[PDB]
């Protein structure tokens, strides 16, 4: 997160940390989203490569014990059908992570809630945006847990040349762009938590930036719109 600020340690409880083997020890890799006691919603892109992930829940600082940390290895990977590597301004940016076990519920442990199928927020909409990526373009990773207030753009305002033109489309969701505040690199595959009706829900999977930078103005953080593959989602966790 380009411009973001620390986040309390039991302010977003759904947020995970997706890690993978690296060499005796393991490296952040990207975020994602606790939907099941066994199960994490994260993006794509983020398990093209065949390497071991495992999940951190409970995780506020990194290369620090926090003494909430519950650590469970991936048993089964379900990336969408429709995903394509070449391709990740055709969407399906999203994947399906059963884990090896059920991790224990508490105060830094807890489900994301999700929209109902077909939500689409309206412009400006109060959203944030959480995750351990680059704290500046090119930069480095964050130690702790930050955030950032993303308001979105609509379909209509970021489908416009001066925007993304075409590279979006309406399964996503755009936010920011205000050219101080994004996401980077390391936190796609997160959360961007949107305020409905008094209550956080996980609307949209951090799916991707501009190749220029993080922040750039008019080149809103894009997201996988969640509200998008409900469906896909109830029919993947009730076969598997
Ligand atoms: C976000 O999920 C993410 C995280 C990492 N470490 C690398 C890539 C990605 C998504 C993406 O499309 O960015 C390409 C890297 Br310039
Ligand atoms: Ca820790």
């Amino acid at each position: 997160v380009v411009g973001g600020t620390e986040a309390q340690r039991n302010s977003w409880p759904s947020q995970i940390s997706l890690q993978y083997r690296s060499g005796s020890s393991w490296a952040h890799t990207c975020g994602g989203t606790l939907i099941r006691q066994n199960w994490v919603m994260t993006a794509a892109h983020c398990v093209d490569r065949e390497l071991t992930f495992r999940v951190v829940v409970g995780e506020h600082n990194l290369n620090q014990n926090n003494g909430t940390e519950q650590y469970v290895g991936v048993q089964k990977i379900v990336v969408h059908p429709y995903w394509n590597t070449d391709d990740v301004a055709a969407g399906y940016d999203i994947a399906l992570l059963r884990l090896a076990q059920s991790v224990t519920l508490n105060s830094y442990v807890q489900l994301g809630v999700l929209p109902r199928a077909g939500t689409i927020l309206a412009n400006n909409s109060p959203c944030y945006i959480t995750g351990w990526g680059l704290t500046r373009t090119n930069g480095q990773l964050a130690q702790t847990l930050q955030q950032a207030y993303l308001p979105t753009v609509d379909y209509a305002i970021c489908s416009s040349s001066s925007y993304w033109g075409s590279t979006v489309k309406n399964s996503m969701v755009c936010a920011g762009g205000d050219g101080v505040r994004s996401g980077c690199q390391g936190d796609s595959g997160g959360p961007l938590h949107c305020l409905v009706n008094g209550q956080y829900a996980v609307h949209g999977v951090t799916s991707f930036v501009s190749r220029l930078g993080c922040n750039v103005t008019r080149k809103p953080t894009v997201f996988t719109r969640v509200s998008a593959y409900i469906s896909w989602i109830n029919n993947v966790i009730a076969s598997n």
